[PDB]
């Protein structure tokens, strides 16, 4: 087995399933011109050749191409022996290098293809190189707010100071009131089994509303977290609505089960940012009595990657129509404006400056990215990845996926333009530690859901969690500077 030598390019001609080499897609010369003989056009059938390696390890792979069937530009599909990746390459008329991403090559042989999906593009030459990876130290760090606290600054600082060379280990806690009492029954678990605790904790705000509000302790178990065992605390905010919001009145008692953070209330979502509207006036209502809460962390100098509005787009869409959390079904456009408008708010009217803004973002398609709310306005980006039942590609149905979605994390990467560290706000299954090592998913941190999303092997099996856990890869509670 003789391994190839990078950089390795080829003469697209010379692909296997290429044929004779082309010298114009028929009567129509692409400008400039090719190496070689010619060129060899995708049809309707793939073309391919080898790459031969020691070890595993990641692949930057380039083309020089043209497409001139499609103005408006045309999909194209790169494979590494049985896994597709797909690209869309523009209305090309002369020969141009197009980056066909950096993928996984595993040891031996693999078989490199441009798949018919959809085909119909030309191919010069094509060149494989060893892959390079963003320099995740150089991130800068400085937080979104001027007036941040030292401690959140600080906070940002350590994360940055570990982004690319580790991933540090999470977990969401049960809902206030679950588990009879025992917020520490996931904790526990993981202790139990790994020797380690996670060093994110995840709790919620969502039961310091103005409809059925109570005291679940949160701000209390999120400073004892971190002053007290030195770990790192996120938080989401679940703020539900009335589902029939047109007899609700400001200060009316509703039971939960009448509440909903889900579309299926009479709530006009777009009014919840103007003036005059009782959608406003409860919004506000609720930011008022989330504020009180993060300000008695503010009191108690404990920073918090604060994650609100999260899941925003929910289903491949931009106009509101795929979101399954209220704040996102009014569209992309509404939803920054209300993200801005919570910004705004508490670090504005509320002088909260001890918050790292953690937005969701998905990668379903290009415009994914219109639910941004801009650089000036958050900290990290943060991505929920549940892939053991929906969205699925590993070869498995059931069972822990240990996928470490790299194409996700880099086209998230992408978005931001590497100026945001990026993050598995939740999860099912935790990517595998090999994968994730191997192919540079340099996912900030992990964190599954409460419940069975821990507990359950089907989501995470016993010796992988063990694996990641005691990795040198993986921070847990006592790699942490903190004071315990
Ligand atoms: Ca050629």
């Amino acid at each position: 087995e003789e391994y190839t030598k990078f950089p390795y390019t080829i003469e697209a001609e010379d692909c296997d399933g290429a044929g004779e080499p082309w010298t114009s897609v028929y009567d129509t010369k692409i400008k400039g011109m090719y190496s070689g003989k010619g060129f060899a056009y995708l049809t309707n059938a793939p073309i391919s050749f080898n790459v031969t390696v020691k070890e595993d390890g990641m692949y930057q792979f380039t083309a020089k191409v043209a497409q001139i069937l499609d103005k408006g530009g045309r999909l194209q599909t790169i494979s590494v022996n049985g896994i597709d990746y797909q690209y869309t390459v523009p209305y090309y008329d002369t020969w141009t290098d197009f980056d066909f991403g950096m993928h996984r090559l595993n040891k031996g042989a693999n078989k490199v293809s441009f798949k018919p999906i959809y085909g119909y593009a030309e191919f010069d030459t094509i060149t494989v190189e060893e892959a390079t990876f963003p320099d995740f130290s150089k991130v800068d760090t400085k937080l979104s707010d001027p007036k941040a606290t030292k401690e959140a600054q600080k906070l940002q600082d350590y994360l940055g100071s570990v982004y690319g060379k580790k991933i540090i280990s999470g977990q969401q806690e049960i809902y206030g009131g679950g588990n009879d009492g025992d917020y520490e029954l996931e904790f526990e678990y993981i202790k139990d089994l790994t020797g380690k605790y996670p060093a994110i904790r995840g709790f919620d705000f969502m039961n310091y509303n103005p409809l059925y509000g109570w005291d679940d302790q949160t701000t209390e178990r999120v400073i004892e977290w971190v002053k007290e065992r030195g770990g790192i605390a996120t938080a989401s905010w679940h703020i539900n609505v009335p589902k029939d919001f047109d007899s609700y009145e400001l200060g009316d008692k509703v039971d939960w089960q009448q509440c909903t953070y889900a579309t299926s209330s009479t709530f006009k979502t777009a009014d919840c940012i103007k003036k005059g509207t009782k959608e406003n006036d409860y919004w506000n209502e609720a930011i008022k009595m989330l504020a009180e809460q993060l300000q008695r962390l503010q009191d108690e100098k404990v920073p918090l990657i604060f994650r609100p509005l999260h899941e925003a787009e929910g289903n491949v869409n931009t106009d509101g129509s795929g979101a399954w959390f209220w704040w996102g079904k009014a569209g992309a456009k509404t939803y920054v404006e209300i993200w801005k408008y919570l910004y705004d708010k508490l670090t504005n009217e509320y002088d909260l400056h001890n918050l790292i803004w953690e937005q969701n973002l998905y990668a379903w398609s290009p415009d994914s990215i219109q639910w941004y709310a801009g650089d000036e306005y958050v900290d990290m980006i943060g991505y929920d990845k549940y892939n053991t039942v929906y969205n699925r590609h590993d070869g498995k149905t059931s069972g822990p996926n240990l996928d470490a979605e790299t194409p996700i994390f880099y086209t998230l990467l992408n978005f931001v333009e590497n100026k945001k560290m990026i993050s598995l706000a939740e999860n099912d299954s935790i990517p595998g530690v090999d994968n994730l090592i191997i192919e540079h998913a340099a996912w900030l941190y992990f964190c599954p859901w409460y419940g069975e999303f821990i507990l359950d092997e089907k989501n995470n099996a016993k010796s992988d969690l063990k694996e990641i856990y005691t990795s040198d890869y993986c921070i847990t509670l006592e790699d942490l500077p903190f004071s315990k």
